[PDB]
């Protein structure tokens, strides 16, 4: 049922943030030092939605405090597909994965995220059929 997996930090462009360790299963890195404004774009990386309809994107976060949120669009801003709110977490590599629905259009996507409150980290995002 996965279309996609990217780790957050395979980005093709980005504004306001840095890579960092992750202690996250598996390892690796996360993008940290997020805030209100900043953006991660993955369009280097088209993802093919297969069909019209709902899908499931879940996100792997962690957060100190809580009050962040994210918005969940194409590269460039529009169109948006969703936004999530994202909890504290106990801490900065303590790790939880969240997940909203989303309507997409078939075809080849050029996705990107908008931080609209900061707070959080982000390992990774996977992009899932409910159908
Ligand atoms: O959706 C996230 C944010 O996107 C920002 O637009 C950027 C795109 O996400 C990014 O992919 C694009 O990259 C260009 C690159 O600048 C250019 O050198 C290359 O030739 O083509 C790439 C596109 O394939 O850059 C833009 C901004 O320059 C929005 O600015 C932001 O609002 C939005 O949240
Ligand atoms: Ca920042
Ligand atoms: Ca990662």
């Amino acid at each position: 049922m996965v279309i996609a997996t990217i780790q957050a930090e395979d980005h093709s462009q980005q504004s306001g943030t840095q890579q960092e360790t992750t202690t996250d299963t598996g390892g690796g890195k996360n993008v940290g030092y997020i805030d209100a404004g900043d953006w991660l774009s993955y369009a280097g990386t088209p993802v093919n939605i297969p069909s019209s309809g709902s899908y499931l994107i879940e996100y792997r976060v962690a957060s100190q405090n809580g009050g962040g949120s994210l918005t969940f669009e194409e590269a460039g801003g529009a169109p948006v597909h969703g936004t999530i709110a994202i909890p504290a977490t106990g801490g900065w590599q303590t790790w939880t994965t969240i997940q909203h629905t989303v309507n997409l259009s078939a075809g080849s996507h050029q996705f990107g995220i908008k931080a609209n409150a900061g707070g959080w980290n982000l390992n990774w995002i996977r992009i899932n059929k409910t159908h």
